């Protein structure tokens, strides 16, 4: 069976740049997919979207809209020490956390900083 690491690497293979918000979205998709035994359907949706001619970015967003574990789901909370732990290419995508963020509305994750600060990653 495909593993979370395998799928992460497969998805990364299609993305430009490094440590971008889409890379973090792959991390989130793979974590939540692993936790709900859904990596196979996620991989299949990813490949099908690519096969129809969608960009890999569009394919990842479509996974957040078409795979049921992400539908109306809140972004996962990831504990980090400070803003510096977040990759450079993600920094401009960090935003104040809104009232009810949802993964399928583009809120990838919420970083909970050691000093109590909180930042959402937005696509
Ligand atoms: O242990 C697993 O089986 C598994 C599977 C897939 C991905 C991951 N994740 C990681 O190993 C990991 O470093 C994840 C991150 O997204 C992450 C963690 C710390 C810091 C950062 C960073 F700040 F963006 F750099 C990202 C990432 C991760 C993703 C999510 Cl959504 C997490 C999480 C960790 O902990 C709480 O929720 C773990």
């Amino acid at each position: 069976d495909i593993s979370a690491k395998d799928l992460r690497n497969i998805m990364y293979d299609h993305l430009p740049g490094f440590g971008t918000a889409f890379h973090q979205l792959v991390q989130v998709i793979c974590k939540l997919g692993k936790d709900s035994n859904s990596l196979d359907i996620i991989h299949a949706e990813f490949q099908a979207s690519l096969a129809e001619g969608d960009s890999p970015q569009c394919a990842l967003i479509q996974i957040t809209k078409r795979v049921p574990i992400f539908q109306d789901a809140a972004p996962p909370v990831i504990h980090i020490r400070s803003r510096g732990d977040i990759p450079r290419a993600c920094q401009k995508s960090l935003r104040p956390v809104p009232p009810s963020p949802k993964i399928d509305r583009g809120w990838v994750c919420v970083f909970q900083l050691q000093d109590g600060k909180t930042l959402g990653l937005k696509i």
